[PDB]
């Protein structure tokens, strides 16, 4: 009668939908992380504690603009906001830092000298492209520069360029030394510092920019907690952002952003070096055609949830939340089948950043993801994923699936998991449980970062160390108990999953206990 | 390394997405059915020409405004669009126009009281809102809510005292929806019951009835169509809670479903049409009823010439949901580009056609098929088996009344399914199924029934050479029956095409 | 080695196709192996000898012998059992069951002998008898027996079976204290055989006078079970039940299904009883033979799917009372017994009066240790958790969770410390691969988890330590010890560990993944 | 009735739990049974008694016998099986299968004790407790140190300890007698494919037109091979079917059945080879793969044995019999039980009810399930047709499937899919009619009508033959649906068309 229970027990995946019911509510966890890009529509620490109580789990920064201080200032205020929640540690939400790279872009510059001015293009007008830096505020009708100094080299005649989010559309006619002559293909207004795609084309940009670089080094001196790579086209490429984080940015995890074709097609061993992925969909789809689109990200998510790597869903999500108070039918769908496909965060971009409507749309990404959470058919998921997993000699492996079986068996109220690293979590995480996994940890960089993973709820004990080990391991869970309590997971005598292992430190997990909750 | 046909062969679900490949191309083959509404965008003969050759396989007509003259011609421009295409039934399309009612309304005309007295119908503010529905009070209880204007307004509850839960600028004569309440306004309202015969009189080939709320409603709908209309296909618009609630029976009653993803939003919540969407587009596939997924589709792209992301997904995931058709709205009736729209859909629906993990879903639809007597049933099920068995390049159907090729499509083979009938409506009515591939055989009928039944079989077989869908030596799987007339599909064969 | 290129085949075909008889299994075998014990078994010598072979509970069949003559064999059964007891680690506990006679109906004496037969013919006329007169002088014309109503539940046409339904009569002329009968198959009828009338609806006693005194000598003599013979409904189950009361409450009640209606109110018995004996004997004399395997399978999977114990029996290795290895028929039926589901097989004339008892221990040993490795595990694991129910229960969690845990890492065993059996029987109900080591300090527990698939009972005699965390710790090493004399396991394998929260029955919560020391 | 409740279950473990021994079977049972004839079953009146008792296939083993006692036999099946042939609706044919003695090894001692083998010709004469002469002259090349010996049907076993002989001790001992039979387990034995009896016997088989031959020994496909040259172009069209007798044959078993016609599971001596208790993996392999590959698979040895001496068999024999038809099994076997036992008849009746019983017992969901799944897509037509019938023969629980069929292929390809419903293959091949016994669920008819002289009328009298076999032997009535399936045009090849139609 809740959760889709009833749903849950089908022996067919048709029957499962067939008993998919509007009248069965949901549970109060909702497992799928949600990212929030921050802007001018939500940078006050005002907003941003609105954010929080909405279920924003991840800031995320985008460095495609802005200035370090304005990011400086940003990063600050999403650090005040959410220290003001922590004088009570059981209702204490820990919220992620993550910085979104510039990476490869090619930038138009601004219309006539202004930031935010706008000329209309009719369709099938002519249109200059040009490199010389005496346009590159002089932007309009006819006029357009660019930042790619090596354009003309890898464009050949008849070769199509995009821009604005591969809305308008432009063919190579005439190639000129830093120029080149076009007509419109499709029209509508073109504004200042816009994306631009080719398609067609071998951009050579560097992996990591001189732009990324100094990026990189104000993310390790602002403690950001990961990075979102943008346009990684092959395994060297995230070594070289990870070897650009060196030894101080060690522990930032590595999320690497596939928006193009070659991206795509070296997937697994872009996969196999990064700690996570996002399915980038913006450039994504104008790089591929617009209708391969959920291939990619079918394909993408199928392969994270086979290796037990986090994915992120992104771009336009939600999009006419940008000036309307409640999204469209394909939007809410958008959602849904993103949590269903197995992403374990979902994102927001302008939808956060500058919209009329951030909160509304944090909040309807929340309400989408727990509906979809419960019409998952963990059945097969649970089935399918212990099946394909790679069967070793590891324990904790052994002691993760036997949690999340024993979960499924008393339909637990949760799966409690202490752990310094987050690992443990991780690999519970992986056998996607419909129970939410509270992962206990006295580490703030494990707690923030374990947003990243589908199902769990970090908490941050701050409890001092207890003197005997086990009164300390009993400490923590009893905290664990508590926070479940107070956000209405579960109540006194439920039952609920206990992680712990056999020694301190990293590694040992390997003990897993059905407890009554007191 | 052509039709995802690497992740067709996988033993999971699982493996079978993380082998989707967007390098491997769709065959030329696009099987679910696109509608198009019309209005002043699409409207023109020239304008629809593209349509139909852009993709459009069903021309929706919205009778929520435009008069009878101007549906009329609207009609007739279709049909001359449709027609200029004629001399060449081989590669003619049929175009089918169906009717989608005003249906039932209530419309009107911080603290605010709601009166039925009519001396407040034209003297509405924003202390008196007056409301043209007078059985409101025995539909409603203490605490139950009232939207207005399409949702944008929300308030709680001869006469009704209501405080205002969301604000808004307040017009003149707007739609008011009672989320959760048994509506009991009639199933058909005035200008239905002549909106209905005017369709009848223009041939139409199915309605969309709005707001069908149990089986008696389309009863209702199904009994105004009457005996000249009986052939006239009727799929209920499942808009609110109680046709959720009461989806077993309205399916029974009705010819096929559309999701009217729309006015469910406004009426349940909006986090939740995800839910109804998949349990209606299940419960018509394990009937083997057509489902329709409408609603803002591509809602962008009448701004803009690409749609969003999330557009993208949703056109997708109905075909991989199981939808048979897919709808536009204000895409096609309004927007700027509607050719684009109906291009973008074809697009989509093919890769996501390809990527449909047939091999669970024809064991799962195996598995829950009824074990009956009919000959027609184990002839269809024993096409698709064939089918992919030696992956045929289609399934060809003869059929008068369509419903020996709706039967293979209930089992949804990967081949396409090419109905071949001489009559026009069954042959427009067709694109309402998925993979049906409707041709029109305008041959005269051969004395010996035999040469007859060969005559329309190489019929379709010049149809697939000439679309690409096969080729010389492929071999093709064929259904016929053992006398004429409907109903006694019988024999499948396995064929080469010569 | 144990099959696991066949377990891990996504199809039951493709499992078929991988069975591989160069793929050596475990030592461990999980079948509950029982042996009737009698002239060719009894002697203390031969019962060590069988204990060494593999058997695992002794069989008394009531339907022969004295209280006296009982009581002897049990005190050599638990004699040769604690012969062994000078070594923990290989002490094997050993069960004692007690087959009670039932409503069984039986020939007299040909002619005054106990050993002599005589030859029927086919078509000949052979009288049925009531006269006690002729109790010892049944021959080739007059053939008494013992069930004084006969002629009140038989009609002309009805068909009598004698001696494992080899010889059968039909009924010419009923008579007021006899019956005229015809031989239909003939052959040689020898003394005090039994009987079956499979048309008739026989009114004997489900629990007769001489039943009720032999369930008290039952309970007296602290027998770990009783498979009670004819259950034909639930009522039956209940009247054994009342017998043992509540002195005899903790002895488990298997009910023999081997007629048509203990077949057809299956049901109602299995709810009422504590397991199943499938007594195919009977059974395939009361209903067609060919019917049989039907009843067999269906048992087995309702036993299976309640997590109640059931045996196969009867005639497994029949050719083995004469010759010292068996068919290849028999040598399917072990195996197939396995396949099926049954916690354990059975000996009767095989161990109990044949010439190469040892013989046929051994061999079910090593044909079920085969089966074993070849069961499909994955479909059959999967099923199991499926048609189980989604429960509050905290053990039946652990225990679905050690099960899964054991498969995770294909661990060499699943220890468990239990004091009543409670919790090693909730991991045996899902049938994992890994051998269940149950730690027990009671004996009864020990001797009755015999009943379930996949546990090897150890019996902990080491006096309680009061640090109970060392205590628990004693046992789990005690376990670990004898896998590795055993062959389980050896140091750095991984095995899991079920234990609760703390001392006493009912608390068991806490699976730990730990390697071999 | 059929199982049915049982074959609606979701689950294996339901379908058990819904086994009812008050569900009766249908009339037709698809197992064939192969008996062996001996002085229990040669006459023409038994034989007669035989074939309404239900015996397919008979038997003839050439280990023992001449050639004029087994004419004999051959002449007395054909008389008893033509008896029945005035009336073709009614008549069942019957096959001649001829089982080859095969390459053989021929020669009290006590446990521990040490034995030599010489193959020292001196010695033929003269063996005993310390000497004994084999006449397998390759036999110290296959074997090591270590290697064990089995003399006389593995009553006794010999280990090598020092490799013109051998020295070995004695593991498990016995009584030695003269022309006892050795077994050399895991050992590639390099004797000929065929004997030169074997080569004989094969000529006199091809003379006789038997339709089968049972190969023993089979060891490797260049056996079949050589058993296929020697059968030569005159005996082109007989089936082989190997027998697997050892570790090699079961090792070296997926290109044996690739050159195979079928397989037979020679348990007898498969188990004095390898253990015992090893004996049912090697079975259930073997019935996998052949049902996996669409070729007959025949179970053998001691299936119902007490029945030799008693009219009812041991509750072990009634489950091995049930077992192997669950497993997969074209064919079950009888050998003494109906070559020299007292109940020949008893023995092939209740083969034929634990057949019928099982046969309604399988679990068609799960089993047609994953048979399409392992069965590759070809571009073949009568595949595809074939697995659309079965397909089709479930949707509507049909009384029948239908074939008309030249060669017996596209009956064979049916029968690969294990419908539920029995596959009348209707030929005018006698030969045909014969062998079609080999496969699971094929009840052959053999038509004698004369041709039509419009092909398609002539394609529609043997399709209502059919009919009337059905209707005649209970199989189905009036109204029933069943499945036909016929060509495009005459000749092998060209089956394509499948029809569901009302019994007339």
């Amino acid at each position: 009668q809740t959760q889709q229970l009833h749903a849950a027990m089908a022996d067919t995946f048709l029957e499962h939908m067939c008993r998919l019911d509007i009248d069965s509510p949901p549970i109060t966890a909702r497992n799928t992380g949600i990212i929030c890009t921050i802007g001018p529509a939500s940078r006050s620490v005002e907003t941003l504690k609105e954010m929080i109580k909405s279920g924003m789990n991840v800031a995320r920064l985008n460095f495609s603009h802005g200035t370090h201080e304005y990011h400086a200032e940003t990063i600050k205020n999403v650090r005040t906001a959410t220290e003001s929640f922590a004088s009570d540690p059981i209702l204490y939400r820990p919220v992620a830092v993550a910085l979104d790279t510039k990476g490869p872009e090619i930038r138009t510059g601004l219309i006539k000298g202004s930031g935010t001015a706008e000329v209309e293009l009719k369709k099938g007008a002519t249109l200059k492209i040009t490199l010389d830096n005496a346009y590159m505020e002089k932007c309009d009708e006819n006029i357009l520069w660019l930042d790619y100094k090596n354009i003309c080299k890898v464009v050949e005649v008849g070769s199509k360029i995009y821009v604005d989010d591969g809305l308008i559309s432009l063919q190579v006619k005439q190639k000129g030394a830093d120029f080149l002559v076009t007509e419109v293909e499709n029209g509508g207004s073109l504004g200042s510092k816009k994306g631009v795609n080719l398609p067609g084309a071998a951009v050579d940009l560097p992996a990591v920019s001189e732009k990324d670089i100094q990026d990189l080094k104000f993310g390790v001196e602002q403690d950001v907690d990961m990075v979102f790579a943008s346009f990684i086209r092959k395994a060297s490429d995230v070594h070289e952002v990870r070897k650009v984080l060196g030894e101080k940015g060690k522990n930032i995890k590595i999320i690497s952003k596939i928006e193009n074709h070659e991206g795509v097609r070296r997937f697994d061993e872009i996969l196999e070096a990064s700690d996570g992925i996002m399915v980038a969909r913006g450039d994504l789809g104008i790089e591929i055609p617009a209708e391969k689109v959920f291939l990619a990200q079918k394909m993408m998510i199928g392969r994270c949830n086979r290796a037990g790597k986090p994915v992120i869903c992104a771009t336009q999500m939600l999009e006419s939340m940008i000036k309307k108070p409640r999204p469209t039918r394909a939007e809410g769908s958008d959602v849904a089948n993103a949590v269903l496909d197995g992403a374990d965060c979902i994102m927001l971009s302008g939808e956060t950043a500058k919209g009329d409507y951030p909160l509304e749309a944090v909040r309807m990404q929340h309400l989408i993801a727990r509906e979809a959470e419960a019409a998952i058919y963990h059945l097969q998921l649970f089935e399918e994923l212990r099946r394909l997993a790679p069967i070793t000699s590891d324990p904790t492996e052994a002691t993760a699936v036997g949690a999340v079986e024993a979960s499924f068996k008393c339909c637990s109220g949760a799966i409690i998991v202490l752990t310094k690293s987050g690992r443990s979590a991780h690999q519970v995480a992986r056998y996607r449980p419909r129970a939410p996994i509270i992962a206990v940890t006295r580490n703030p960089q494990t707690a923030r970062q374990a947003h990243l993973y589908r199902g769990i709820f970090p908490v941050l004990c701050k409890d001092p160390v207890q003197e005997a080990w086990a009164e300390d391991v009993d400490l923590r869970v009893n905290f664990a108990m508590n926070v479940g309590k107070a956000r209405g997971f579960f109540k006194k005598g439920d039952v609920v999953i206990v992680l712990t292992g056999w020694r301190p430190g990293s590694g040992f997990t390997n003990t897993m206990r059905v407890v009554p909750v007191p």
